[PDB]
């Protein structure tokens, strides 16, 4: 018996909008220490990993573990409901068929109570992260977003390219070509406009722009995006939450 | 010879936007005491009844009765014209072929004068309202609108259900299910957020959500919606105007 | 070797948005005294003539003349890039294959550098303007825009009609008919709301509304539109820039 009460219903809506456009189904493992989730694109080139810790809820109680599969399209239809600053309460009784989402507003009158049917997904859950990534940068999520969006208009493939104190995004298509170079710097008038970079080995990797575009939708959810690149593994783009995170693992393009 | 001068052109535009999306044609009976109108959906499950009394015009003069039929799509194209705070003047000469709509703005320069061709509709006009309805509730039109819109995503049919001091809206579909319960209360910090209910007999009726969705567009036009339900007749949803009203009669779904 | 530096990148974007929707290709002649351009609709009923003088650039240097053809769809994709208040720098080396567009923002970090491939257009450039036009009016570009947009809903053809101190726009279709009359006046509380008219001969001409609609998009670019009509030639609609202009030559409809 689960009873997890988001402070503002807008968060859960947002974390789900954050990543709904790239994957159709999703398995939510609810535990004593919060809910965690994973979603693999059907293409198997993008994985979405989510963690919501207890400190992201106004209240939270999971007596036993529960796994809730659910169609993201359905769940987010239900999440357009209610008002934006209401208490959304996830509820499930043990070994369930239905999760129910229970919205109540700053007065006690509208008791809006939806209930979603659960899909059945098998928990081949993936641990795809690495100890050490060839490079690690970190920049404003809005910035990463303009440069992705901008370059996606030129071809299907954006090429990230990292060399000592130099992070370079590039697209190359029929129209023409595009090239956004950026460099690390601690700015102090807003220590959050900054750009961090740690390089152990230079990288040069290419990515589907389709997917980069899906990934940057997570900017609604943190001011900063951390992206970790490696030749040996999928790249990891990560948006930190209050308690928790939203990760996107993304595989590079071949030749 | 008709010469009816709306104060703000935005009103007539709005009362027509209020109900244009559900019915294609419309017969406007213009009389000494104002204009009244009726429109039946082709499906014959929704009737739209309008009254605009003299106190909704800055000026008004109908020498003899006139009936003006007109295609709502055409009329509302003409009503996108001019500016939003202009004097819109309906004009017709007796036994006419064309209504003309005459827009003029807060300076005397733009004389914008459109003219619409009249369709020919036969006046099988309907008196479908009842003396006593099983129940009568009354709530904020914006509220009724969110709860309609919210539930319409779950199935094609929303089910209203009224029992002593309890008004309950419900939808039930494949996704899952939804249930918004609401209760009467005189609030006094804004006596207009309130919720009134008068029940003589409990009701339980189902409605096309298509149509509920068309109906709530009338919320642009009054802060409050009054809805009157009966087993023996179509339900009546009503938005009050300054002088007049916009009614929707709506028939329930069968089995 | 060209190096032309718009103050705000938004201008070049805007002058191109101003007229991109009517013509697909465009030949930009760059010279010591600025850049000038011409674009003919494939229908050969609309010509677009542009002049950007040196005083529209923060810096400008054209060593030798250069002609740059370019697909407007491609160029404006590139012009959605960067931020709205950045320095956009047109660059070309002599006898080039590629123009490059170089965006930099109010801090020196994002060096965003796109490059467009040039099409090959033959410079059959047109001098289609007249010494004396039957009439010359001049009005607020936003006004000309509402009256165009408004009337276009009634038919495919708007008819301008000028007679001593009387400028009259009219549309006539199946729906009905529309008629916006306007008259000259020096207003002084804003000498820019005014309406000027000079008539040498009355005119009566008809125009594709398609095209009038494309033309009025130039209102983003000047508060005033000047339109010059003649029976013997295409009408000239003109939006003045800081240093330069955007003209539309438009041919009348036959019978």
């Amino acid at each position: 018996m689960l009873e997890a009460k988001f402070e503002e219903a807008s968060l859960f809506k947002r974390i789900i909008d954050g990543f709904k456009d790239c994957v159709q189904l999703v398995n939510f493992q609810c535990k004593e220490d919060g809910i965690i989730a994973q979603a693999v694109a059907a293409s198997r080139v993008l994985l979405v990993s989510l963690e919501i810790g207890v400190e992201a809820f106004q209240e939270y109680r999971c007596d036993h573990p529960v796994t809730l599969g659910m169609d993201l399209t359905s769940l987010s239809k239900i999440l357009r409901c209610g008002n934006n600053t209401d208490t959304l309460t996830l509820i499930a009784d043990n070994t369930p068929d239905s999760i129910i989402l229970l919205f109540e507003d700053t007065k006690k009158d509208r008791i809006a109570e939806y209930s979603l049917k659960l899909m059945d997904i098998d928990a081949d859950f993936l641990k795809i992260e690495e100890l050490q990534y060839d490079s690690t940068l970190s920049l404003p999520s809005s910035e990463f977003s303009k440069i992705v969006r901008d370059l996606s208009q030129l071809s299907d493939s954006i090429n990230i390219m990292i060399t000592k104190e130099t992070i370079k995004f590039v697209a190359d298509g029929d129209i023409g070509s595009g090239s956004v170079i950026i460099k690390p710097f601690v700015d102090m008038e807003h220590p959050e406009t900054s750009i961090k970079l740690e390089m152990d080995q230079p990288v040069d990797l290419t990515f589907g722009a389709k997917y980069l575009l899906d990934i940057i939708k997570g900017s609604s959810l943190s001011d900063r995006v951390g992206i970790r690149l490696s030749s040996e593994a999928p790249a990891l783009f990560q948006f930190d939450l209050k308690s928790g995170f939203l990760q996107f693992f993304l595989a590079p393009k071949f030749n």
